[PDB]
């Protein structure tokens, strides 16, 4: 399949070279997989989600996304126009309040919630969790993300936006999950992206167009926006039978575009997620 005039990051993950604007993908499109977006919530009624999104859990007075961040991330996973995996099922877990903040104890509960809740849902091709959030190092937050991976969910997390080594942030620094840095449309490391040997992969992160609350759209930047490109790519490859939740991060790194990025520090991987679709 081909989507003309796609956002640049969708085009980039289906291309060997930068500067193109069509997104190529197998029409299966993640059907039969499930992606949990663990964030400020999701505006499920946005037309772009087509009834494929729903809120399953909140820790605040409401389950609605009053911020936008969680809706934008979910749109990059799975919206019809701006999403990688256009037929996947999206589940929202609201661990962050509408200012974008939340306690580590709440985020830990949300991760253990997903490891159980997947047994209540129909996801025969597999289950992914997208975590576009982070803070200072916490061994309890890292262990929670490791449990979720071990339970059989592909866990993708954002490296963080400090232009610093990600070893000092959680859950970015947890080695068993998939830690995602950000690149821009010119195949440079985004100037804010964290780096380090704990990174696994890069995805598009600067100037990313996706869904927003109030049924709108906008373009914003961060490792937050890179992470759901990889989450959606995982769900897409799992639906194709190429990989499993346990090995998807390794499979994405195996099959990535290699050596294409500039401004990569010595000792950080030079790998850019790629769906390897041969039309
Ligand atoms: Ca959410
Ligand atoms: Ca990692
Ligand atoms: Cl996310
Ligand atoms: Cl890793
Ligand atoms: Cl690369």
């Amino acid at each position: 399949a081909a989507q003309t005039n796609a956002p640049w990051g969708l085009a980039r993950i289906s291309s060997t070279s930068p500067g193109t604007s069509t997104y190529y993908y197998d029409e299966s499109a993640g059907q039969g997989s499930c992606v949990y977006v663990i964030d400020t919530g999701i505006e499920a009624s946005h037309p772009e989600f087509e009834g494929r999104a729903q809120m399953v859990k909140t820790y605040y007075y409401s389950s609605r996304d009053g911020n936008g961040h969680g809706t934008h991330c979910a749109g990059t996973v799975g919206s019809r126009t701006y999403g990688v995996a256009k037929k996947t099922q999206l589940f929202g877990v609201k661990v962050l309040d509408d200012n974008g903040s939340g306690q580590y104890s709440t985020i830990i509960a949300g991760m253990d919630f997903v490891a159980s809740d997947k047994n209540n849902r129909n996801c025969p091709k597999g289950v992914v969790a997208s975590l576009s959030l982070g803070g200072g190092y916490s061994s309890s937050v890292n262990s929670a993300a490791a449990r979720l991976q071990s339970s059989g969910v592909m866990v993708a997390v954002a490296a963080g936006n400090n232009n610093a080594d990600a070893r000092n942030y959680s859950p970015a620094s947890e080695p068993s999950v998939c830690t995602v840095g950000a690149s821009d449309r010119y195949d440079r490391r985004s100037s804010f992206s964290n780096y380090g040997s704990v990174l696994d992969i890069f995805g598009p992160g600067t100037d990313i167009l996706s869904t927003w609350i109030g049924g709108s759209t906008r373009s914003i930047s961060g490792t937050s926006m890179a992470t759901p490109h990889v989450a959606g790519l995982a769900a897409y490859l799992m639906t194709l039978g190429k990989t499993t939740a346990a090995s998807a991060c390794r499979y994405i790194a195996d099959t990535a575009n290699k050596g294409d990025l500039s401004n990569i520090p010595f000792g950080t991987v030079n790998l850019l997620a790629y769906n390897n679709y041969q039309a």
